[PDB]
């Protein structure tokens, strides 16, 4: 129901929200009160607070997966033709940054960098799920597209660390948020903003897939 | 970090309280209990209260030995960033060398275990900020950060000033950055256990590729 599935959405936002800040130690009572709902909500829609918690994971993945799933049906077509076109394989990857950008400099999204940030230190079933539906799959694509583009092996340990450095780049203005507004005076970031960070991220981009083609 | 300790004593269990409150904190935030900090740390509960008088101020001197642990740690690069722009034209060769030095310090750091509960507590902050964060920005982050744009200025033959400048320079630390702040995916993707010297060597190899192929880049 419409209604069911918006007191669903309301329960992952507050629980997003207060597991992004505290983990674990978040309590049911303060989520369902955030939510605007009973606590019997959460027992009813997830179960405890720990189901609670593995449904904000599952969440994560869905939410991110369909945010990428463009992409990747755009990459399945690309790579459906006998014809090379190594400049298009190039644009994949900046599109890629570009959406990722996009998504990472959005307060809308911030508590899920909250969540996922804490998950990384230390993981948890929580992340193990995000990986193996999401994250294993877009990282390893995008290694495959670099180790493509510059004519490398994928698999190459060196591939996945060009790769994972690469991505450092377009992560680093969420994961480096405050200090990064501080430096450049910016209250908060905007359309504006964060098409700057994307033209300097591509700029790098570009710049190190030329230098690695071997 | 509060008032100055007269003993041995005093010191040593101020320190573990403060180990055991950058786990806590790191993990939990201001929801960690001062009960569980003491626990961990093999103190008293009052042992809190006389130090620190209260949970947010050991939060705080949390946020205080992190700008302490980092500012000694990035102490000599930052002497030596100085003692280089102290001269008309300086060594083109020695600013990149300071840049790559910065960089492998990062990484050897971020790649030890015990300094993870410190990446916690400013990644928490990084996205919900307070005094904490403050604090550490204006002793070691906003100086380090500055220095290294400096830098990177020096070497392209651009402005330090320009806002373009200070998003290239940030870009480019992101990617010492990444492997901590995505170490599980990192580790999950290389097959590796945890890091070690040998793997900080091949992180620092790929790192300085990147950094060269930019600078380069962009000195044109």
């Amino acid at each position: 129901t419409t209604k069911g599935e918006q007191a669903k959405s309301q329960l992952i936002a507050a629980a997003l929200a207060q597991f992004g800040e505290y983990g674990l130690h978040a309590t049911t009572r303060d989520i369902a009160a955030l939510a605007g709902q009973n606590i019997a909500a959460i027992t009813y829609y997830f179960g405890s607070k720990e189901d609670l918690y593995l449904a904000c994971a599952q969440w994560i993945a869905d939410f991110l997966g369909e945010k990428f799933r463009p992409h990747a049906e755009k990459a399945e077509r690309l790579f459906s033709q006998p014809a090379p076109d190594r400049d298009a394989i190039r644009e994949l990857i900046l599109l890629a940054c570009k959406n990722m950008i996009m998504l990472l400099t959005q307060e809308d999204t911030v508590n899920l960098s909250k969540f996922i940030s804490r998950e990384q230190l230390s993981p948890t079933s929580a992340y193990q799920l995000v990986h193996e539906q999401v994250i294993d799959p877009l990282h390893t694509h995008l290694t495959r597209l670099v180790a493509a583009y510059t004519g490398c092996d994928a698999n190459d340990t060196r591939m996945i660390l060009h790769t994972h450095a690469l991505l450092g780049e377009v992560l680093a203005f969420r994961l480096g948020k405050e200090t990064i507004l501080l430096r450049t005076g910016w209250p908060q970031f905007d359309e504006e903003k964060a098409e700057l960070i994307y033209q300097t991220v591509t700029c790098h981009i570009d710049l190190i897939l030329h230098g690695l083609t071997q």
